[PDB]
């Protein structure tokens, strides 16, 4: 579980579950969408977790390191 | 943390962590939001978090229970 999932760093207030799922929705079925912020105005602060179905997706997904989403650059490193 | 949060049951995939903060702004200050979301088809709910800085919060949060948020009434409960 801890082993299909990625942490994605730099993640504003104004995520979407919707749109994280969407963002990633190429490299394979995605299970649950976890945001977490502790800012929610101003310079946001704050990460998510993108668990996959198959482990498959994680190396995948690593291909997004350093991609643009939702005008801010995302560190995507596996939670394990 | 957990004597500290409440748990939001119907949240809209669509929300955010800012629009939930803005709902829940007059109840107190607001550590942490965390949204969960295991559904990604039409349009569906998930669940949200929500941590205070104070555990006094948690009780007039309570009052929020069926109110209105992005057309669906949420459930508010303290975490189990």
């Amino acid at each position: 579980a801890d082993a299909r999932s990625i942490y994605v760093g730099n993640v504003d207030y104004g995520a979407t579950a919707e749109e994280l799922e969407a963002h990633f929705h190429g490299c394979g079925s995605v299970n649950r969408v976890t945001i977490l912020c502790d800012k929610f105005s101003g310079h946001p602060k704050g990460f998510a977790y993108i668990e996959f179905s198959d482990k498959e997706s994680v190396r995948t997904s690593l291909a997004l390191d350093e991609s643009l989403f939702r005008g801010r650059q995302i560190k995507v490193i596996p939670k394990r």
